[PDB]
């Protein structure tokens, strides 16, 4: 009856964007830990003020605080369709979620490493300012130099294949137990394609199979 949907993927996969587009196209509310955290901190709720302290003191909000905050928000929404963006991250979080609902749909965006590494291979940066140029997207106005200063661009260590592969492995170590849990329940769709422009229709058809769209012309595209 009510859709319980989750979208997962590593940083830079496009899941925040796809979630928002799904939210507009299907009239779902975009639910994420980041969004509820900001809301709670802004409103100075009990969990909000804890979270604030975690960020200021340790630069990191513990998973159990995110869990607490999500479960309490989702409990105030049990009469609506849920689209969870990037939650559950960990297996304990998944176990908590399963106590409050039956998850019907999990999408994981598992873009091949070769594809992620190639996008990052044409990133150039102006170190002093942090200005970023992707040559296939937002190239500099003059080859090899910063738009503002005319100073040389460089390729940084964070975008090199070894740094990228290490971050990908860290993400998968955390994500794998959740993927396996939902894979076993028959609810899981993994995008592993090379054409990232196909992510949007791939996700869209999976929601169209569950719920009727609000017939926007902003689907294509």
């Amino acid at each position: 009856k009510l859709l319980r949907a989750v979208i997962l993927g590593p940083p830079g996969s496009g899941k925040g964007t796809v979630c928002q587009r799904i939210a507009q196209n299907f009239g779902l509310q975009h639910l994420s830990s980041g969004h509820f955290l900001r809301e709670n901190i802004k409103a100075s709720t009990e969990v909000g003020e804890m979270a604030k302290q975690y960020i200021e003191k340790s630069l990191l909000v513990p998973d159990h605080v995110i869990t607490r905050l999500m479960m309490s928000e989702l409990e105030n929404r049990r009469g609506q369709h849920w689209l969870l963006d990037g939650f559950p991250r960990t297996l304990g979080q998944a176990e908590a979620l399963d106590k409050i609902c039956e998850v019907d749909l999990v999408i994981s965006l598992n873009i091949p490493f070769e594809t992620l590494k190639d996008r990052l291979s044409r990133r150039w940066i102006h170190p002093p300012s942090g200005r970023v140029y992707n040559l296939d997207f937002n190239p500099p106005h003059v080859h090899g130099i910063d738009d503002v200063t005319g100073e040389p661009l460089v390729q940084q260590e964070d975008d090199k294949p070894e740094a990228v592969a290490a971050r990908l492995r860290q993400y998968k170590d955390v994500a794998k137990p959740v993927i396996e849990l939902y894979k076993s329940r028959g609810v899981l769709h993994q995008f592993s394609g090379t054409e990232t422009n196909k992510i949007w229709p791939y996700v869209y058809t999976l929601f169209s199979n569950k719920i009727t769209p609000i017939q926007s012309k902003e689907a294509y595209l």
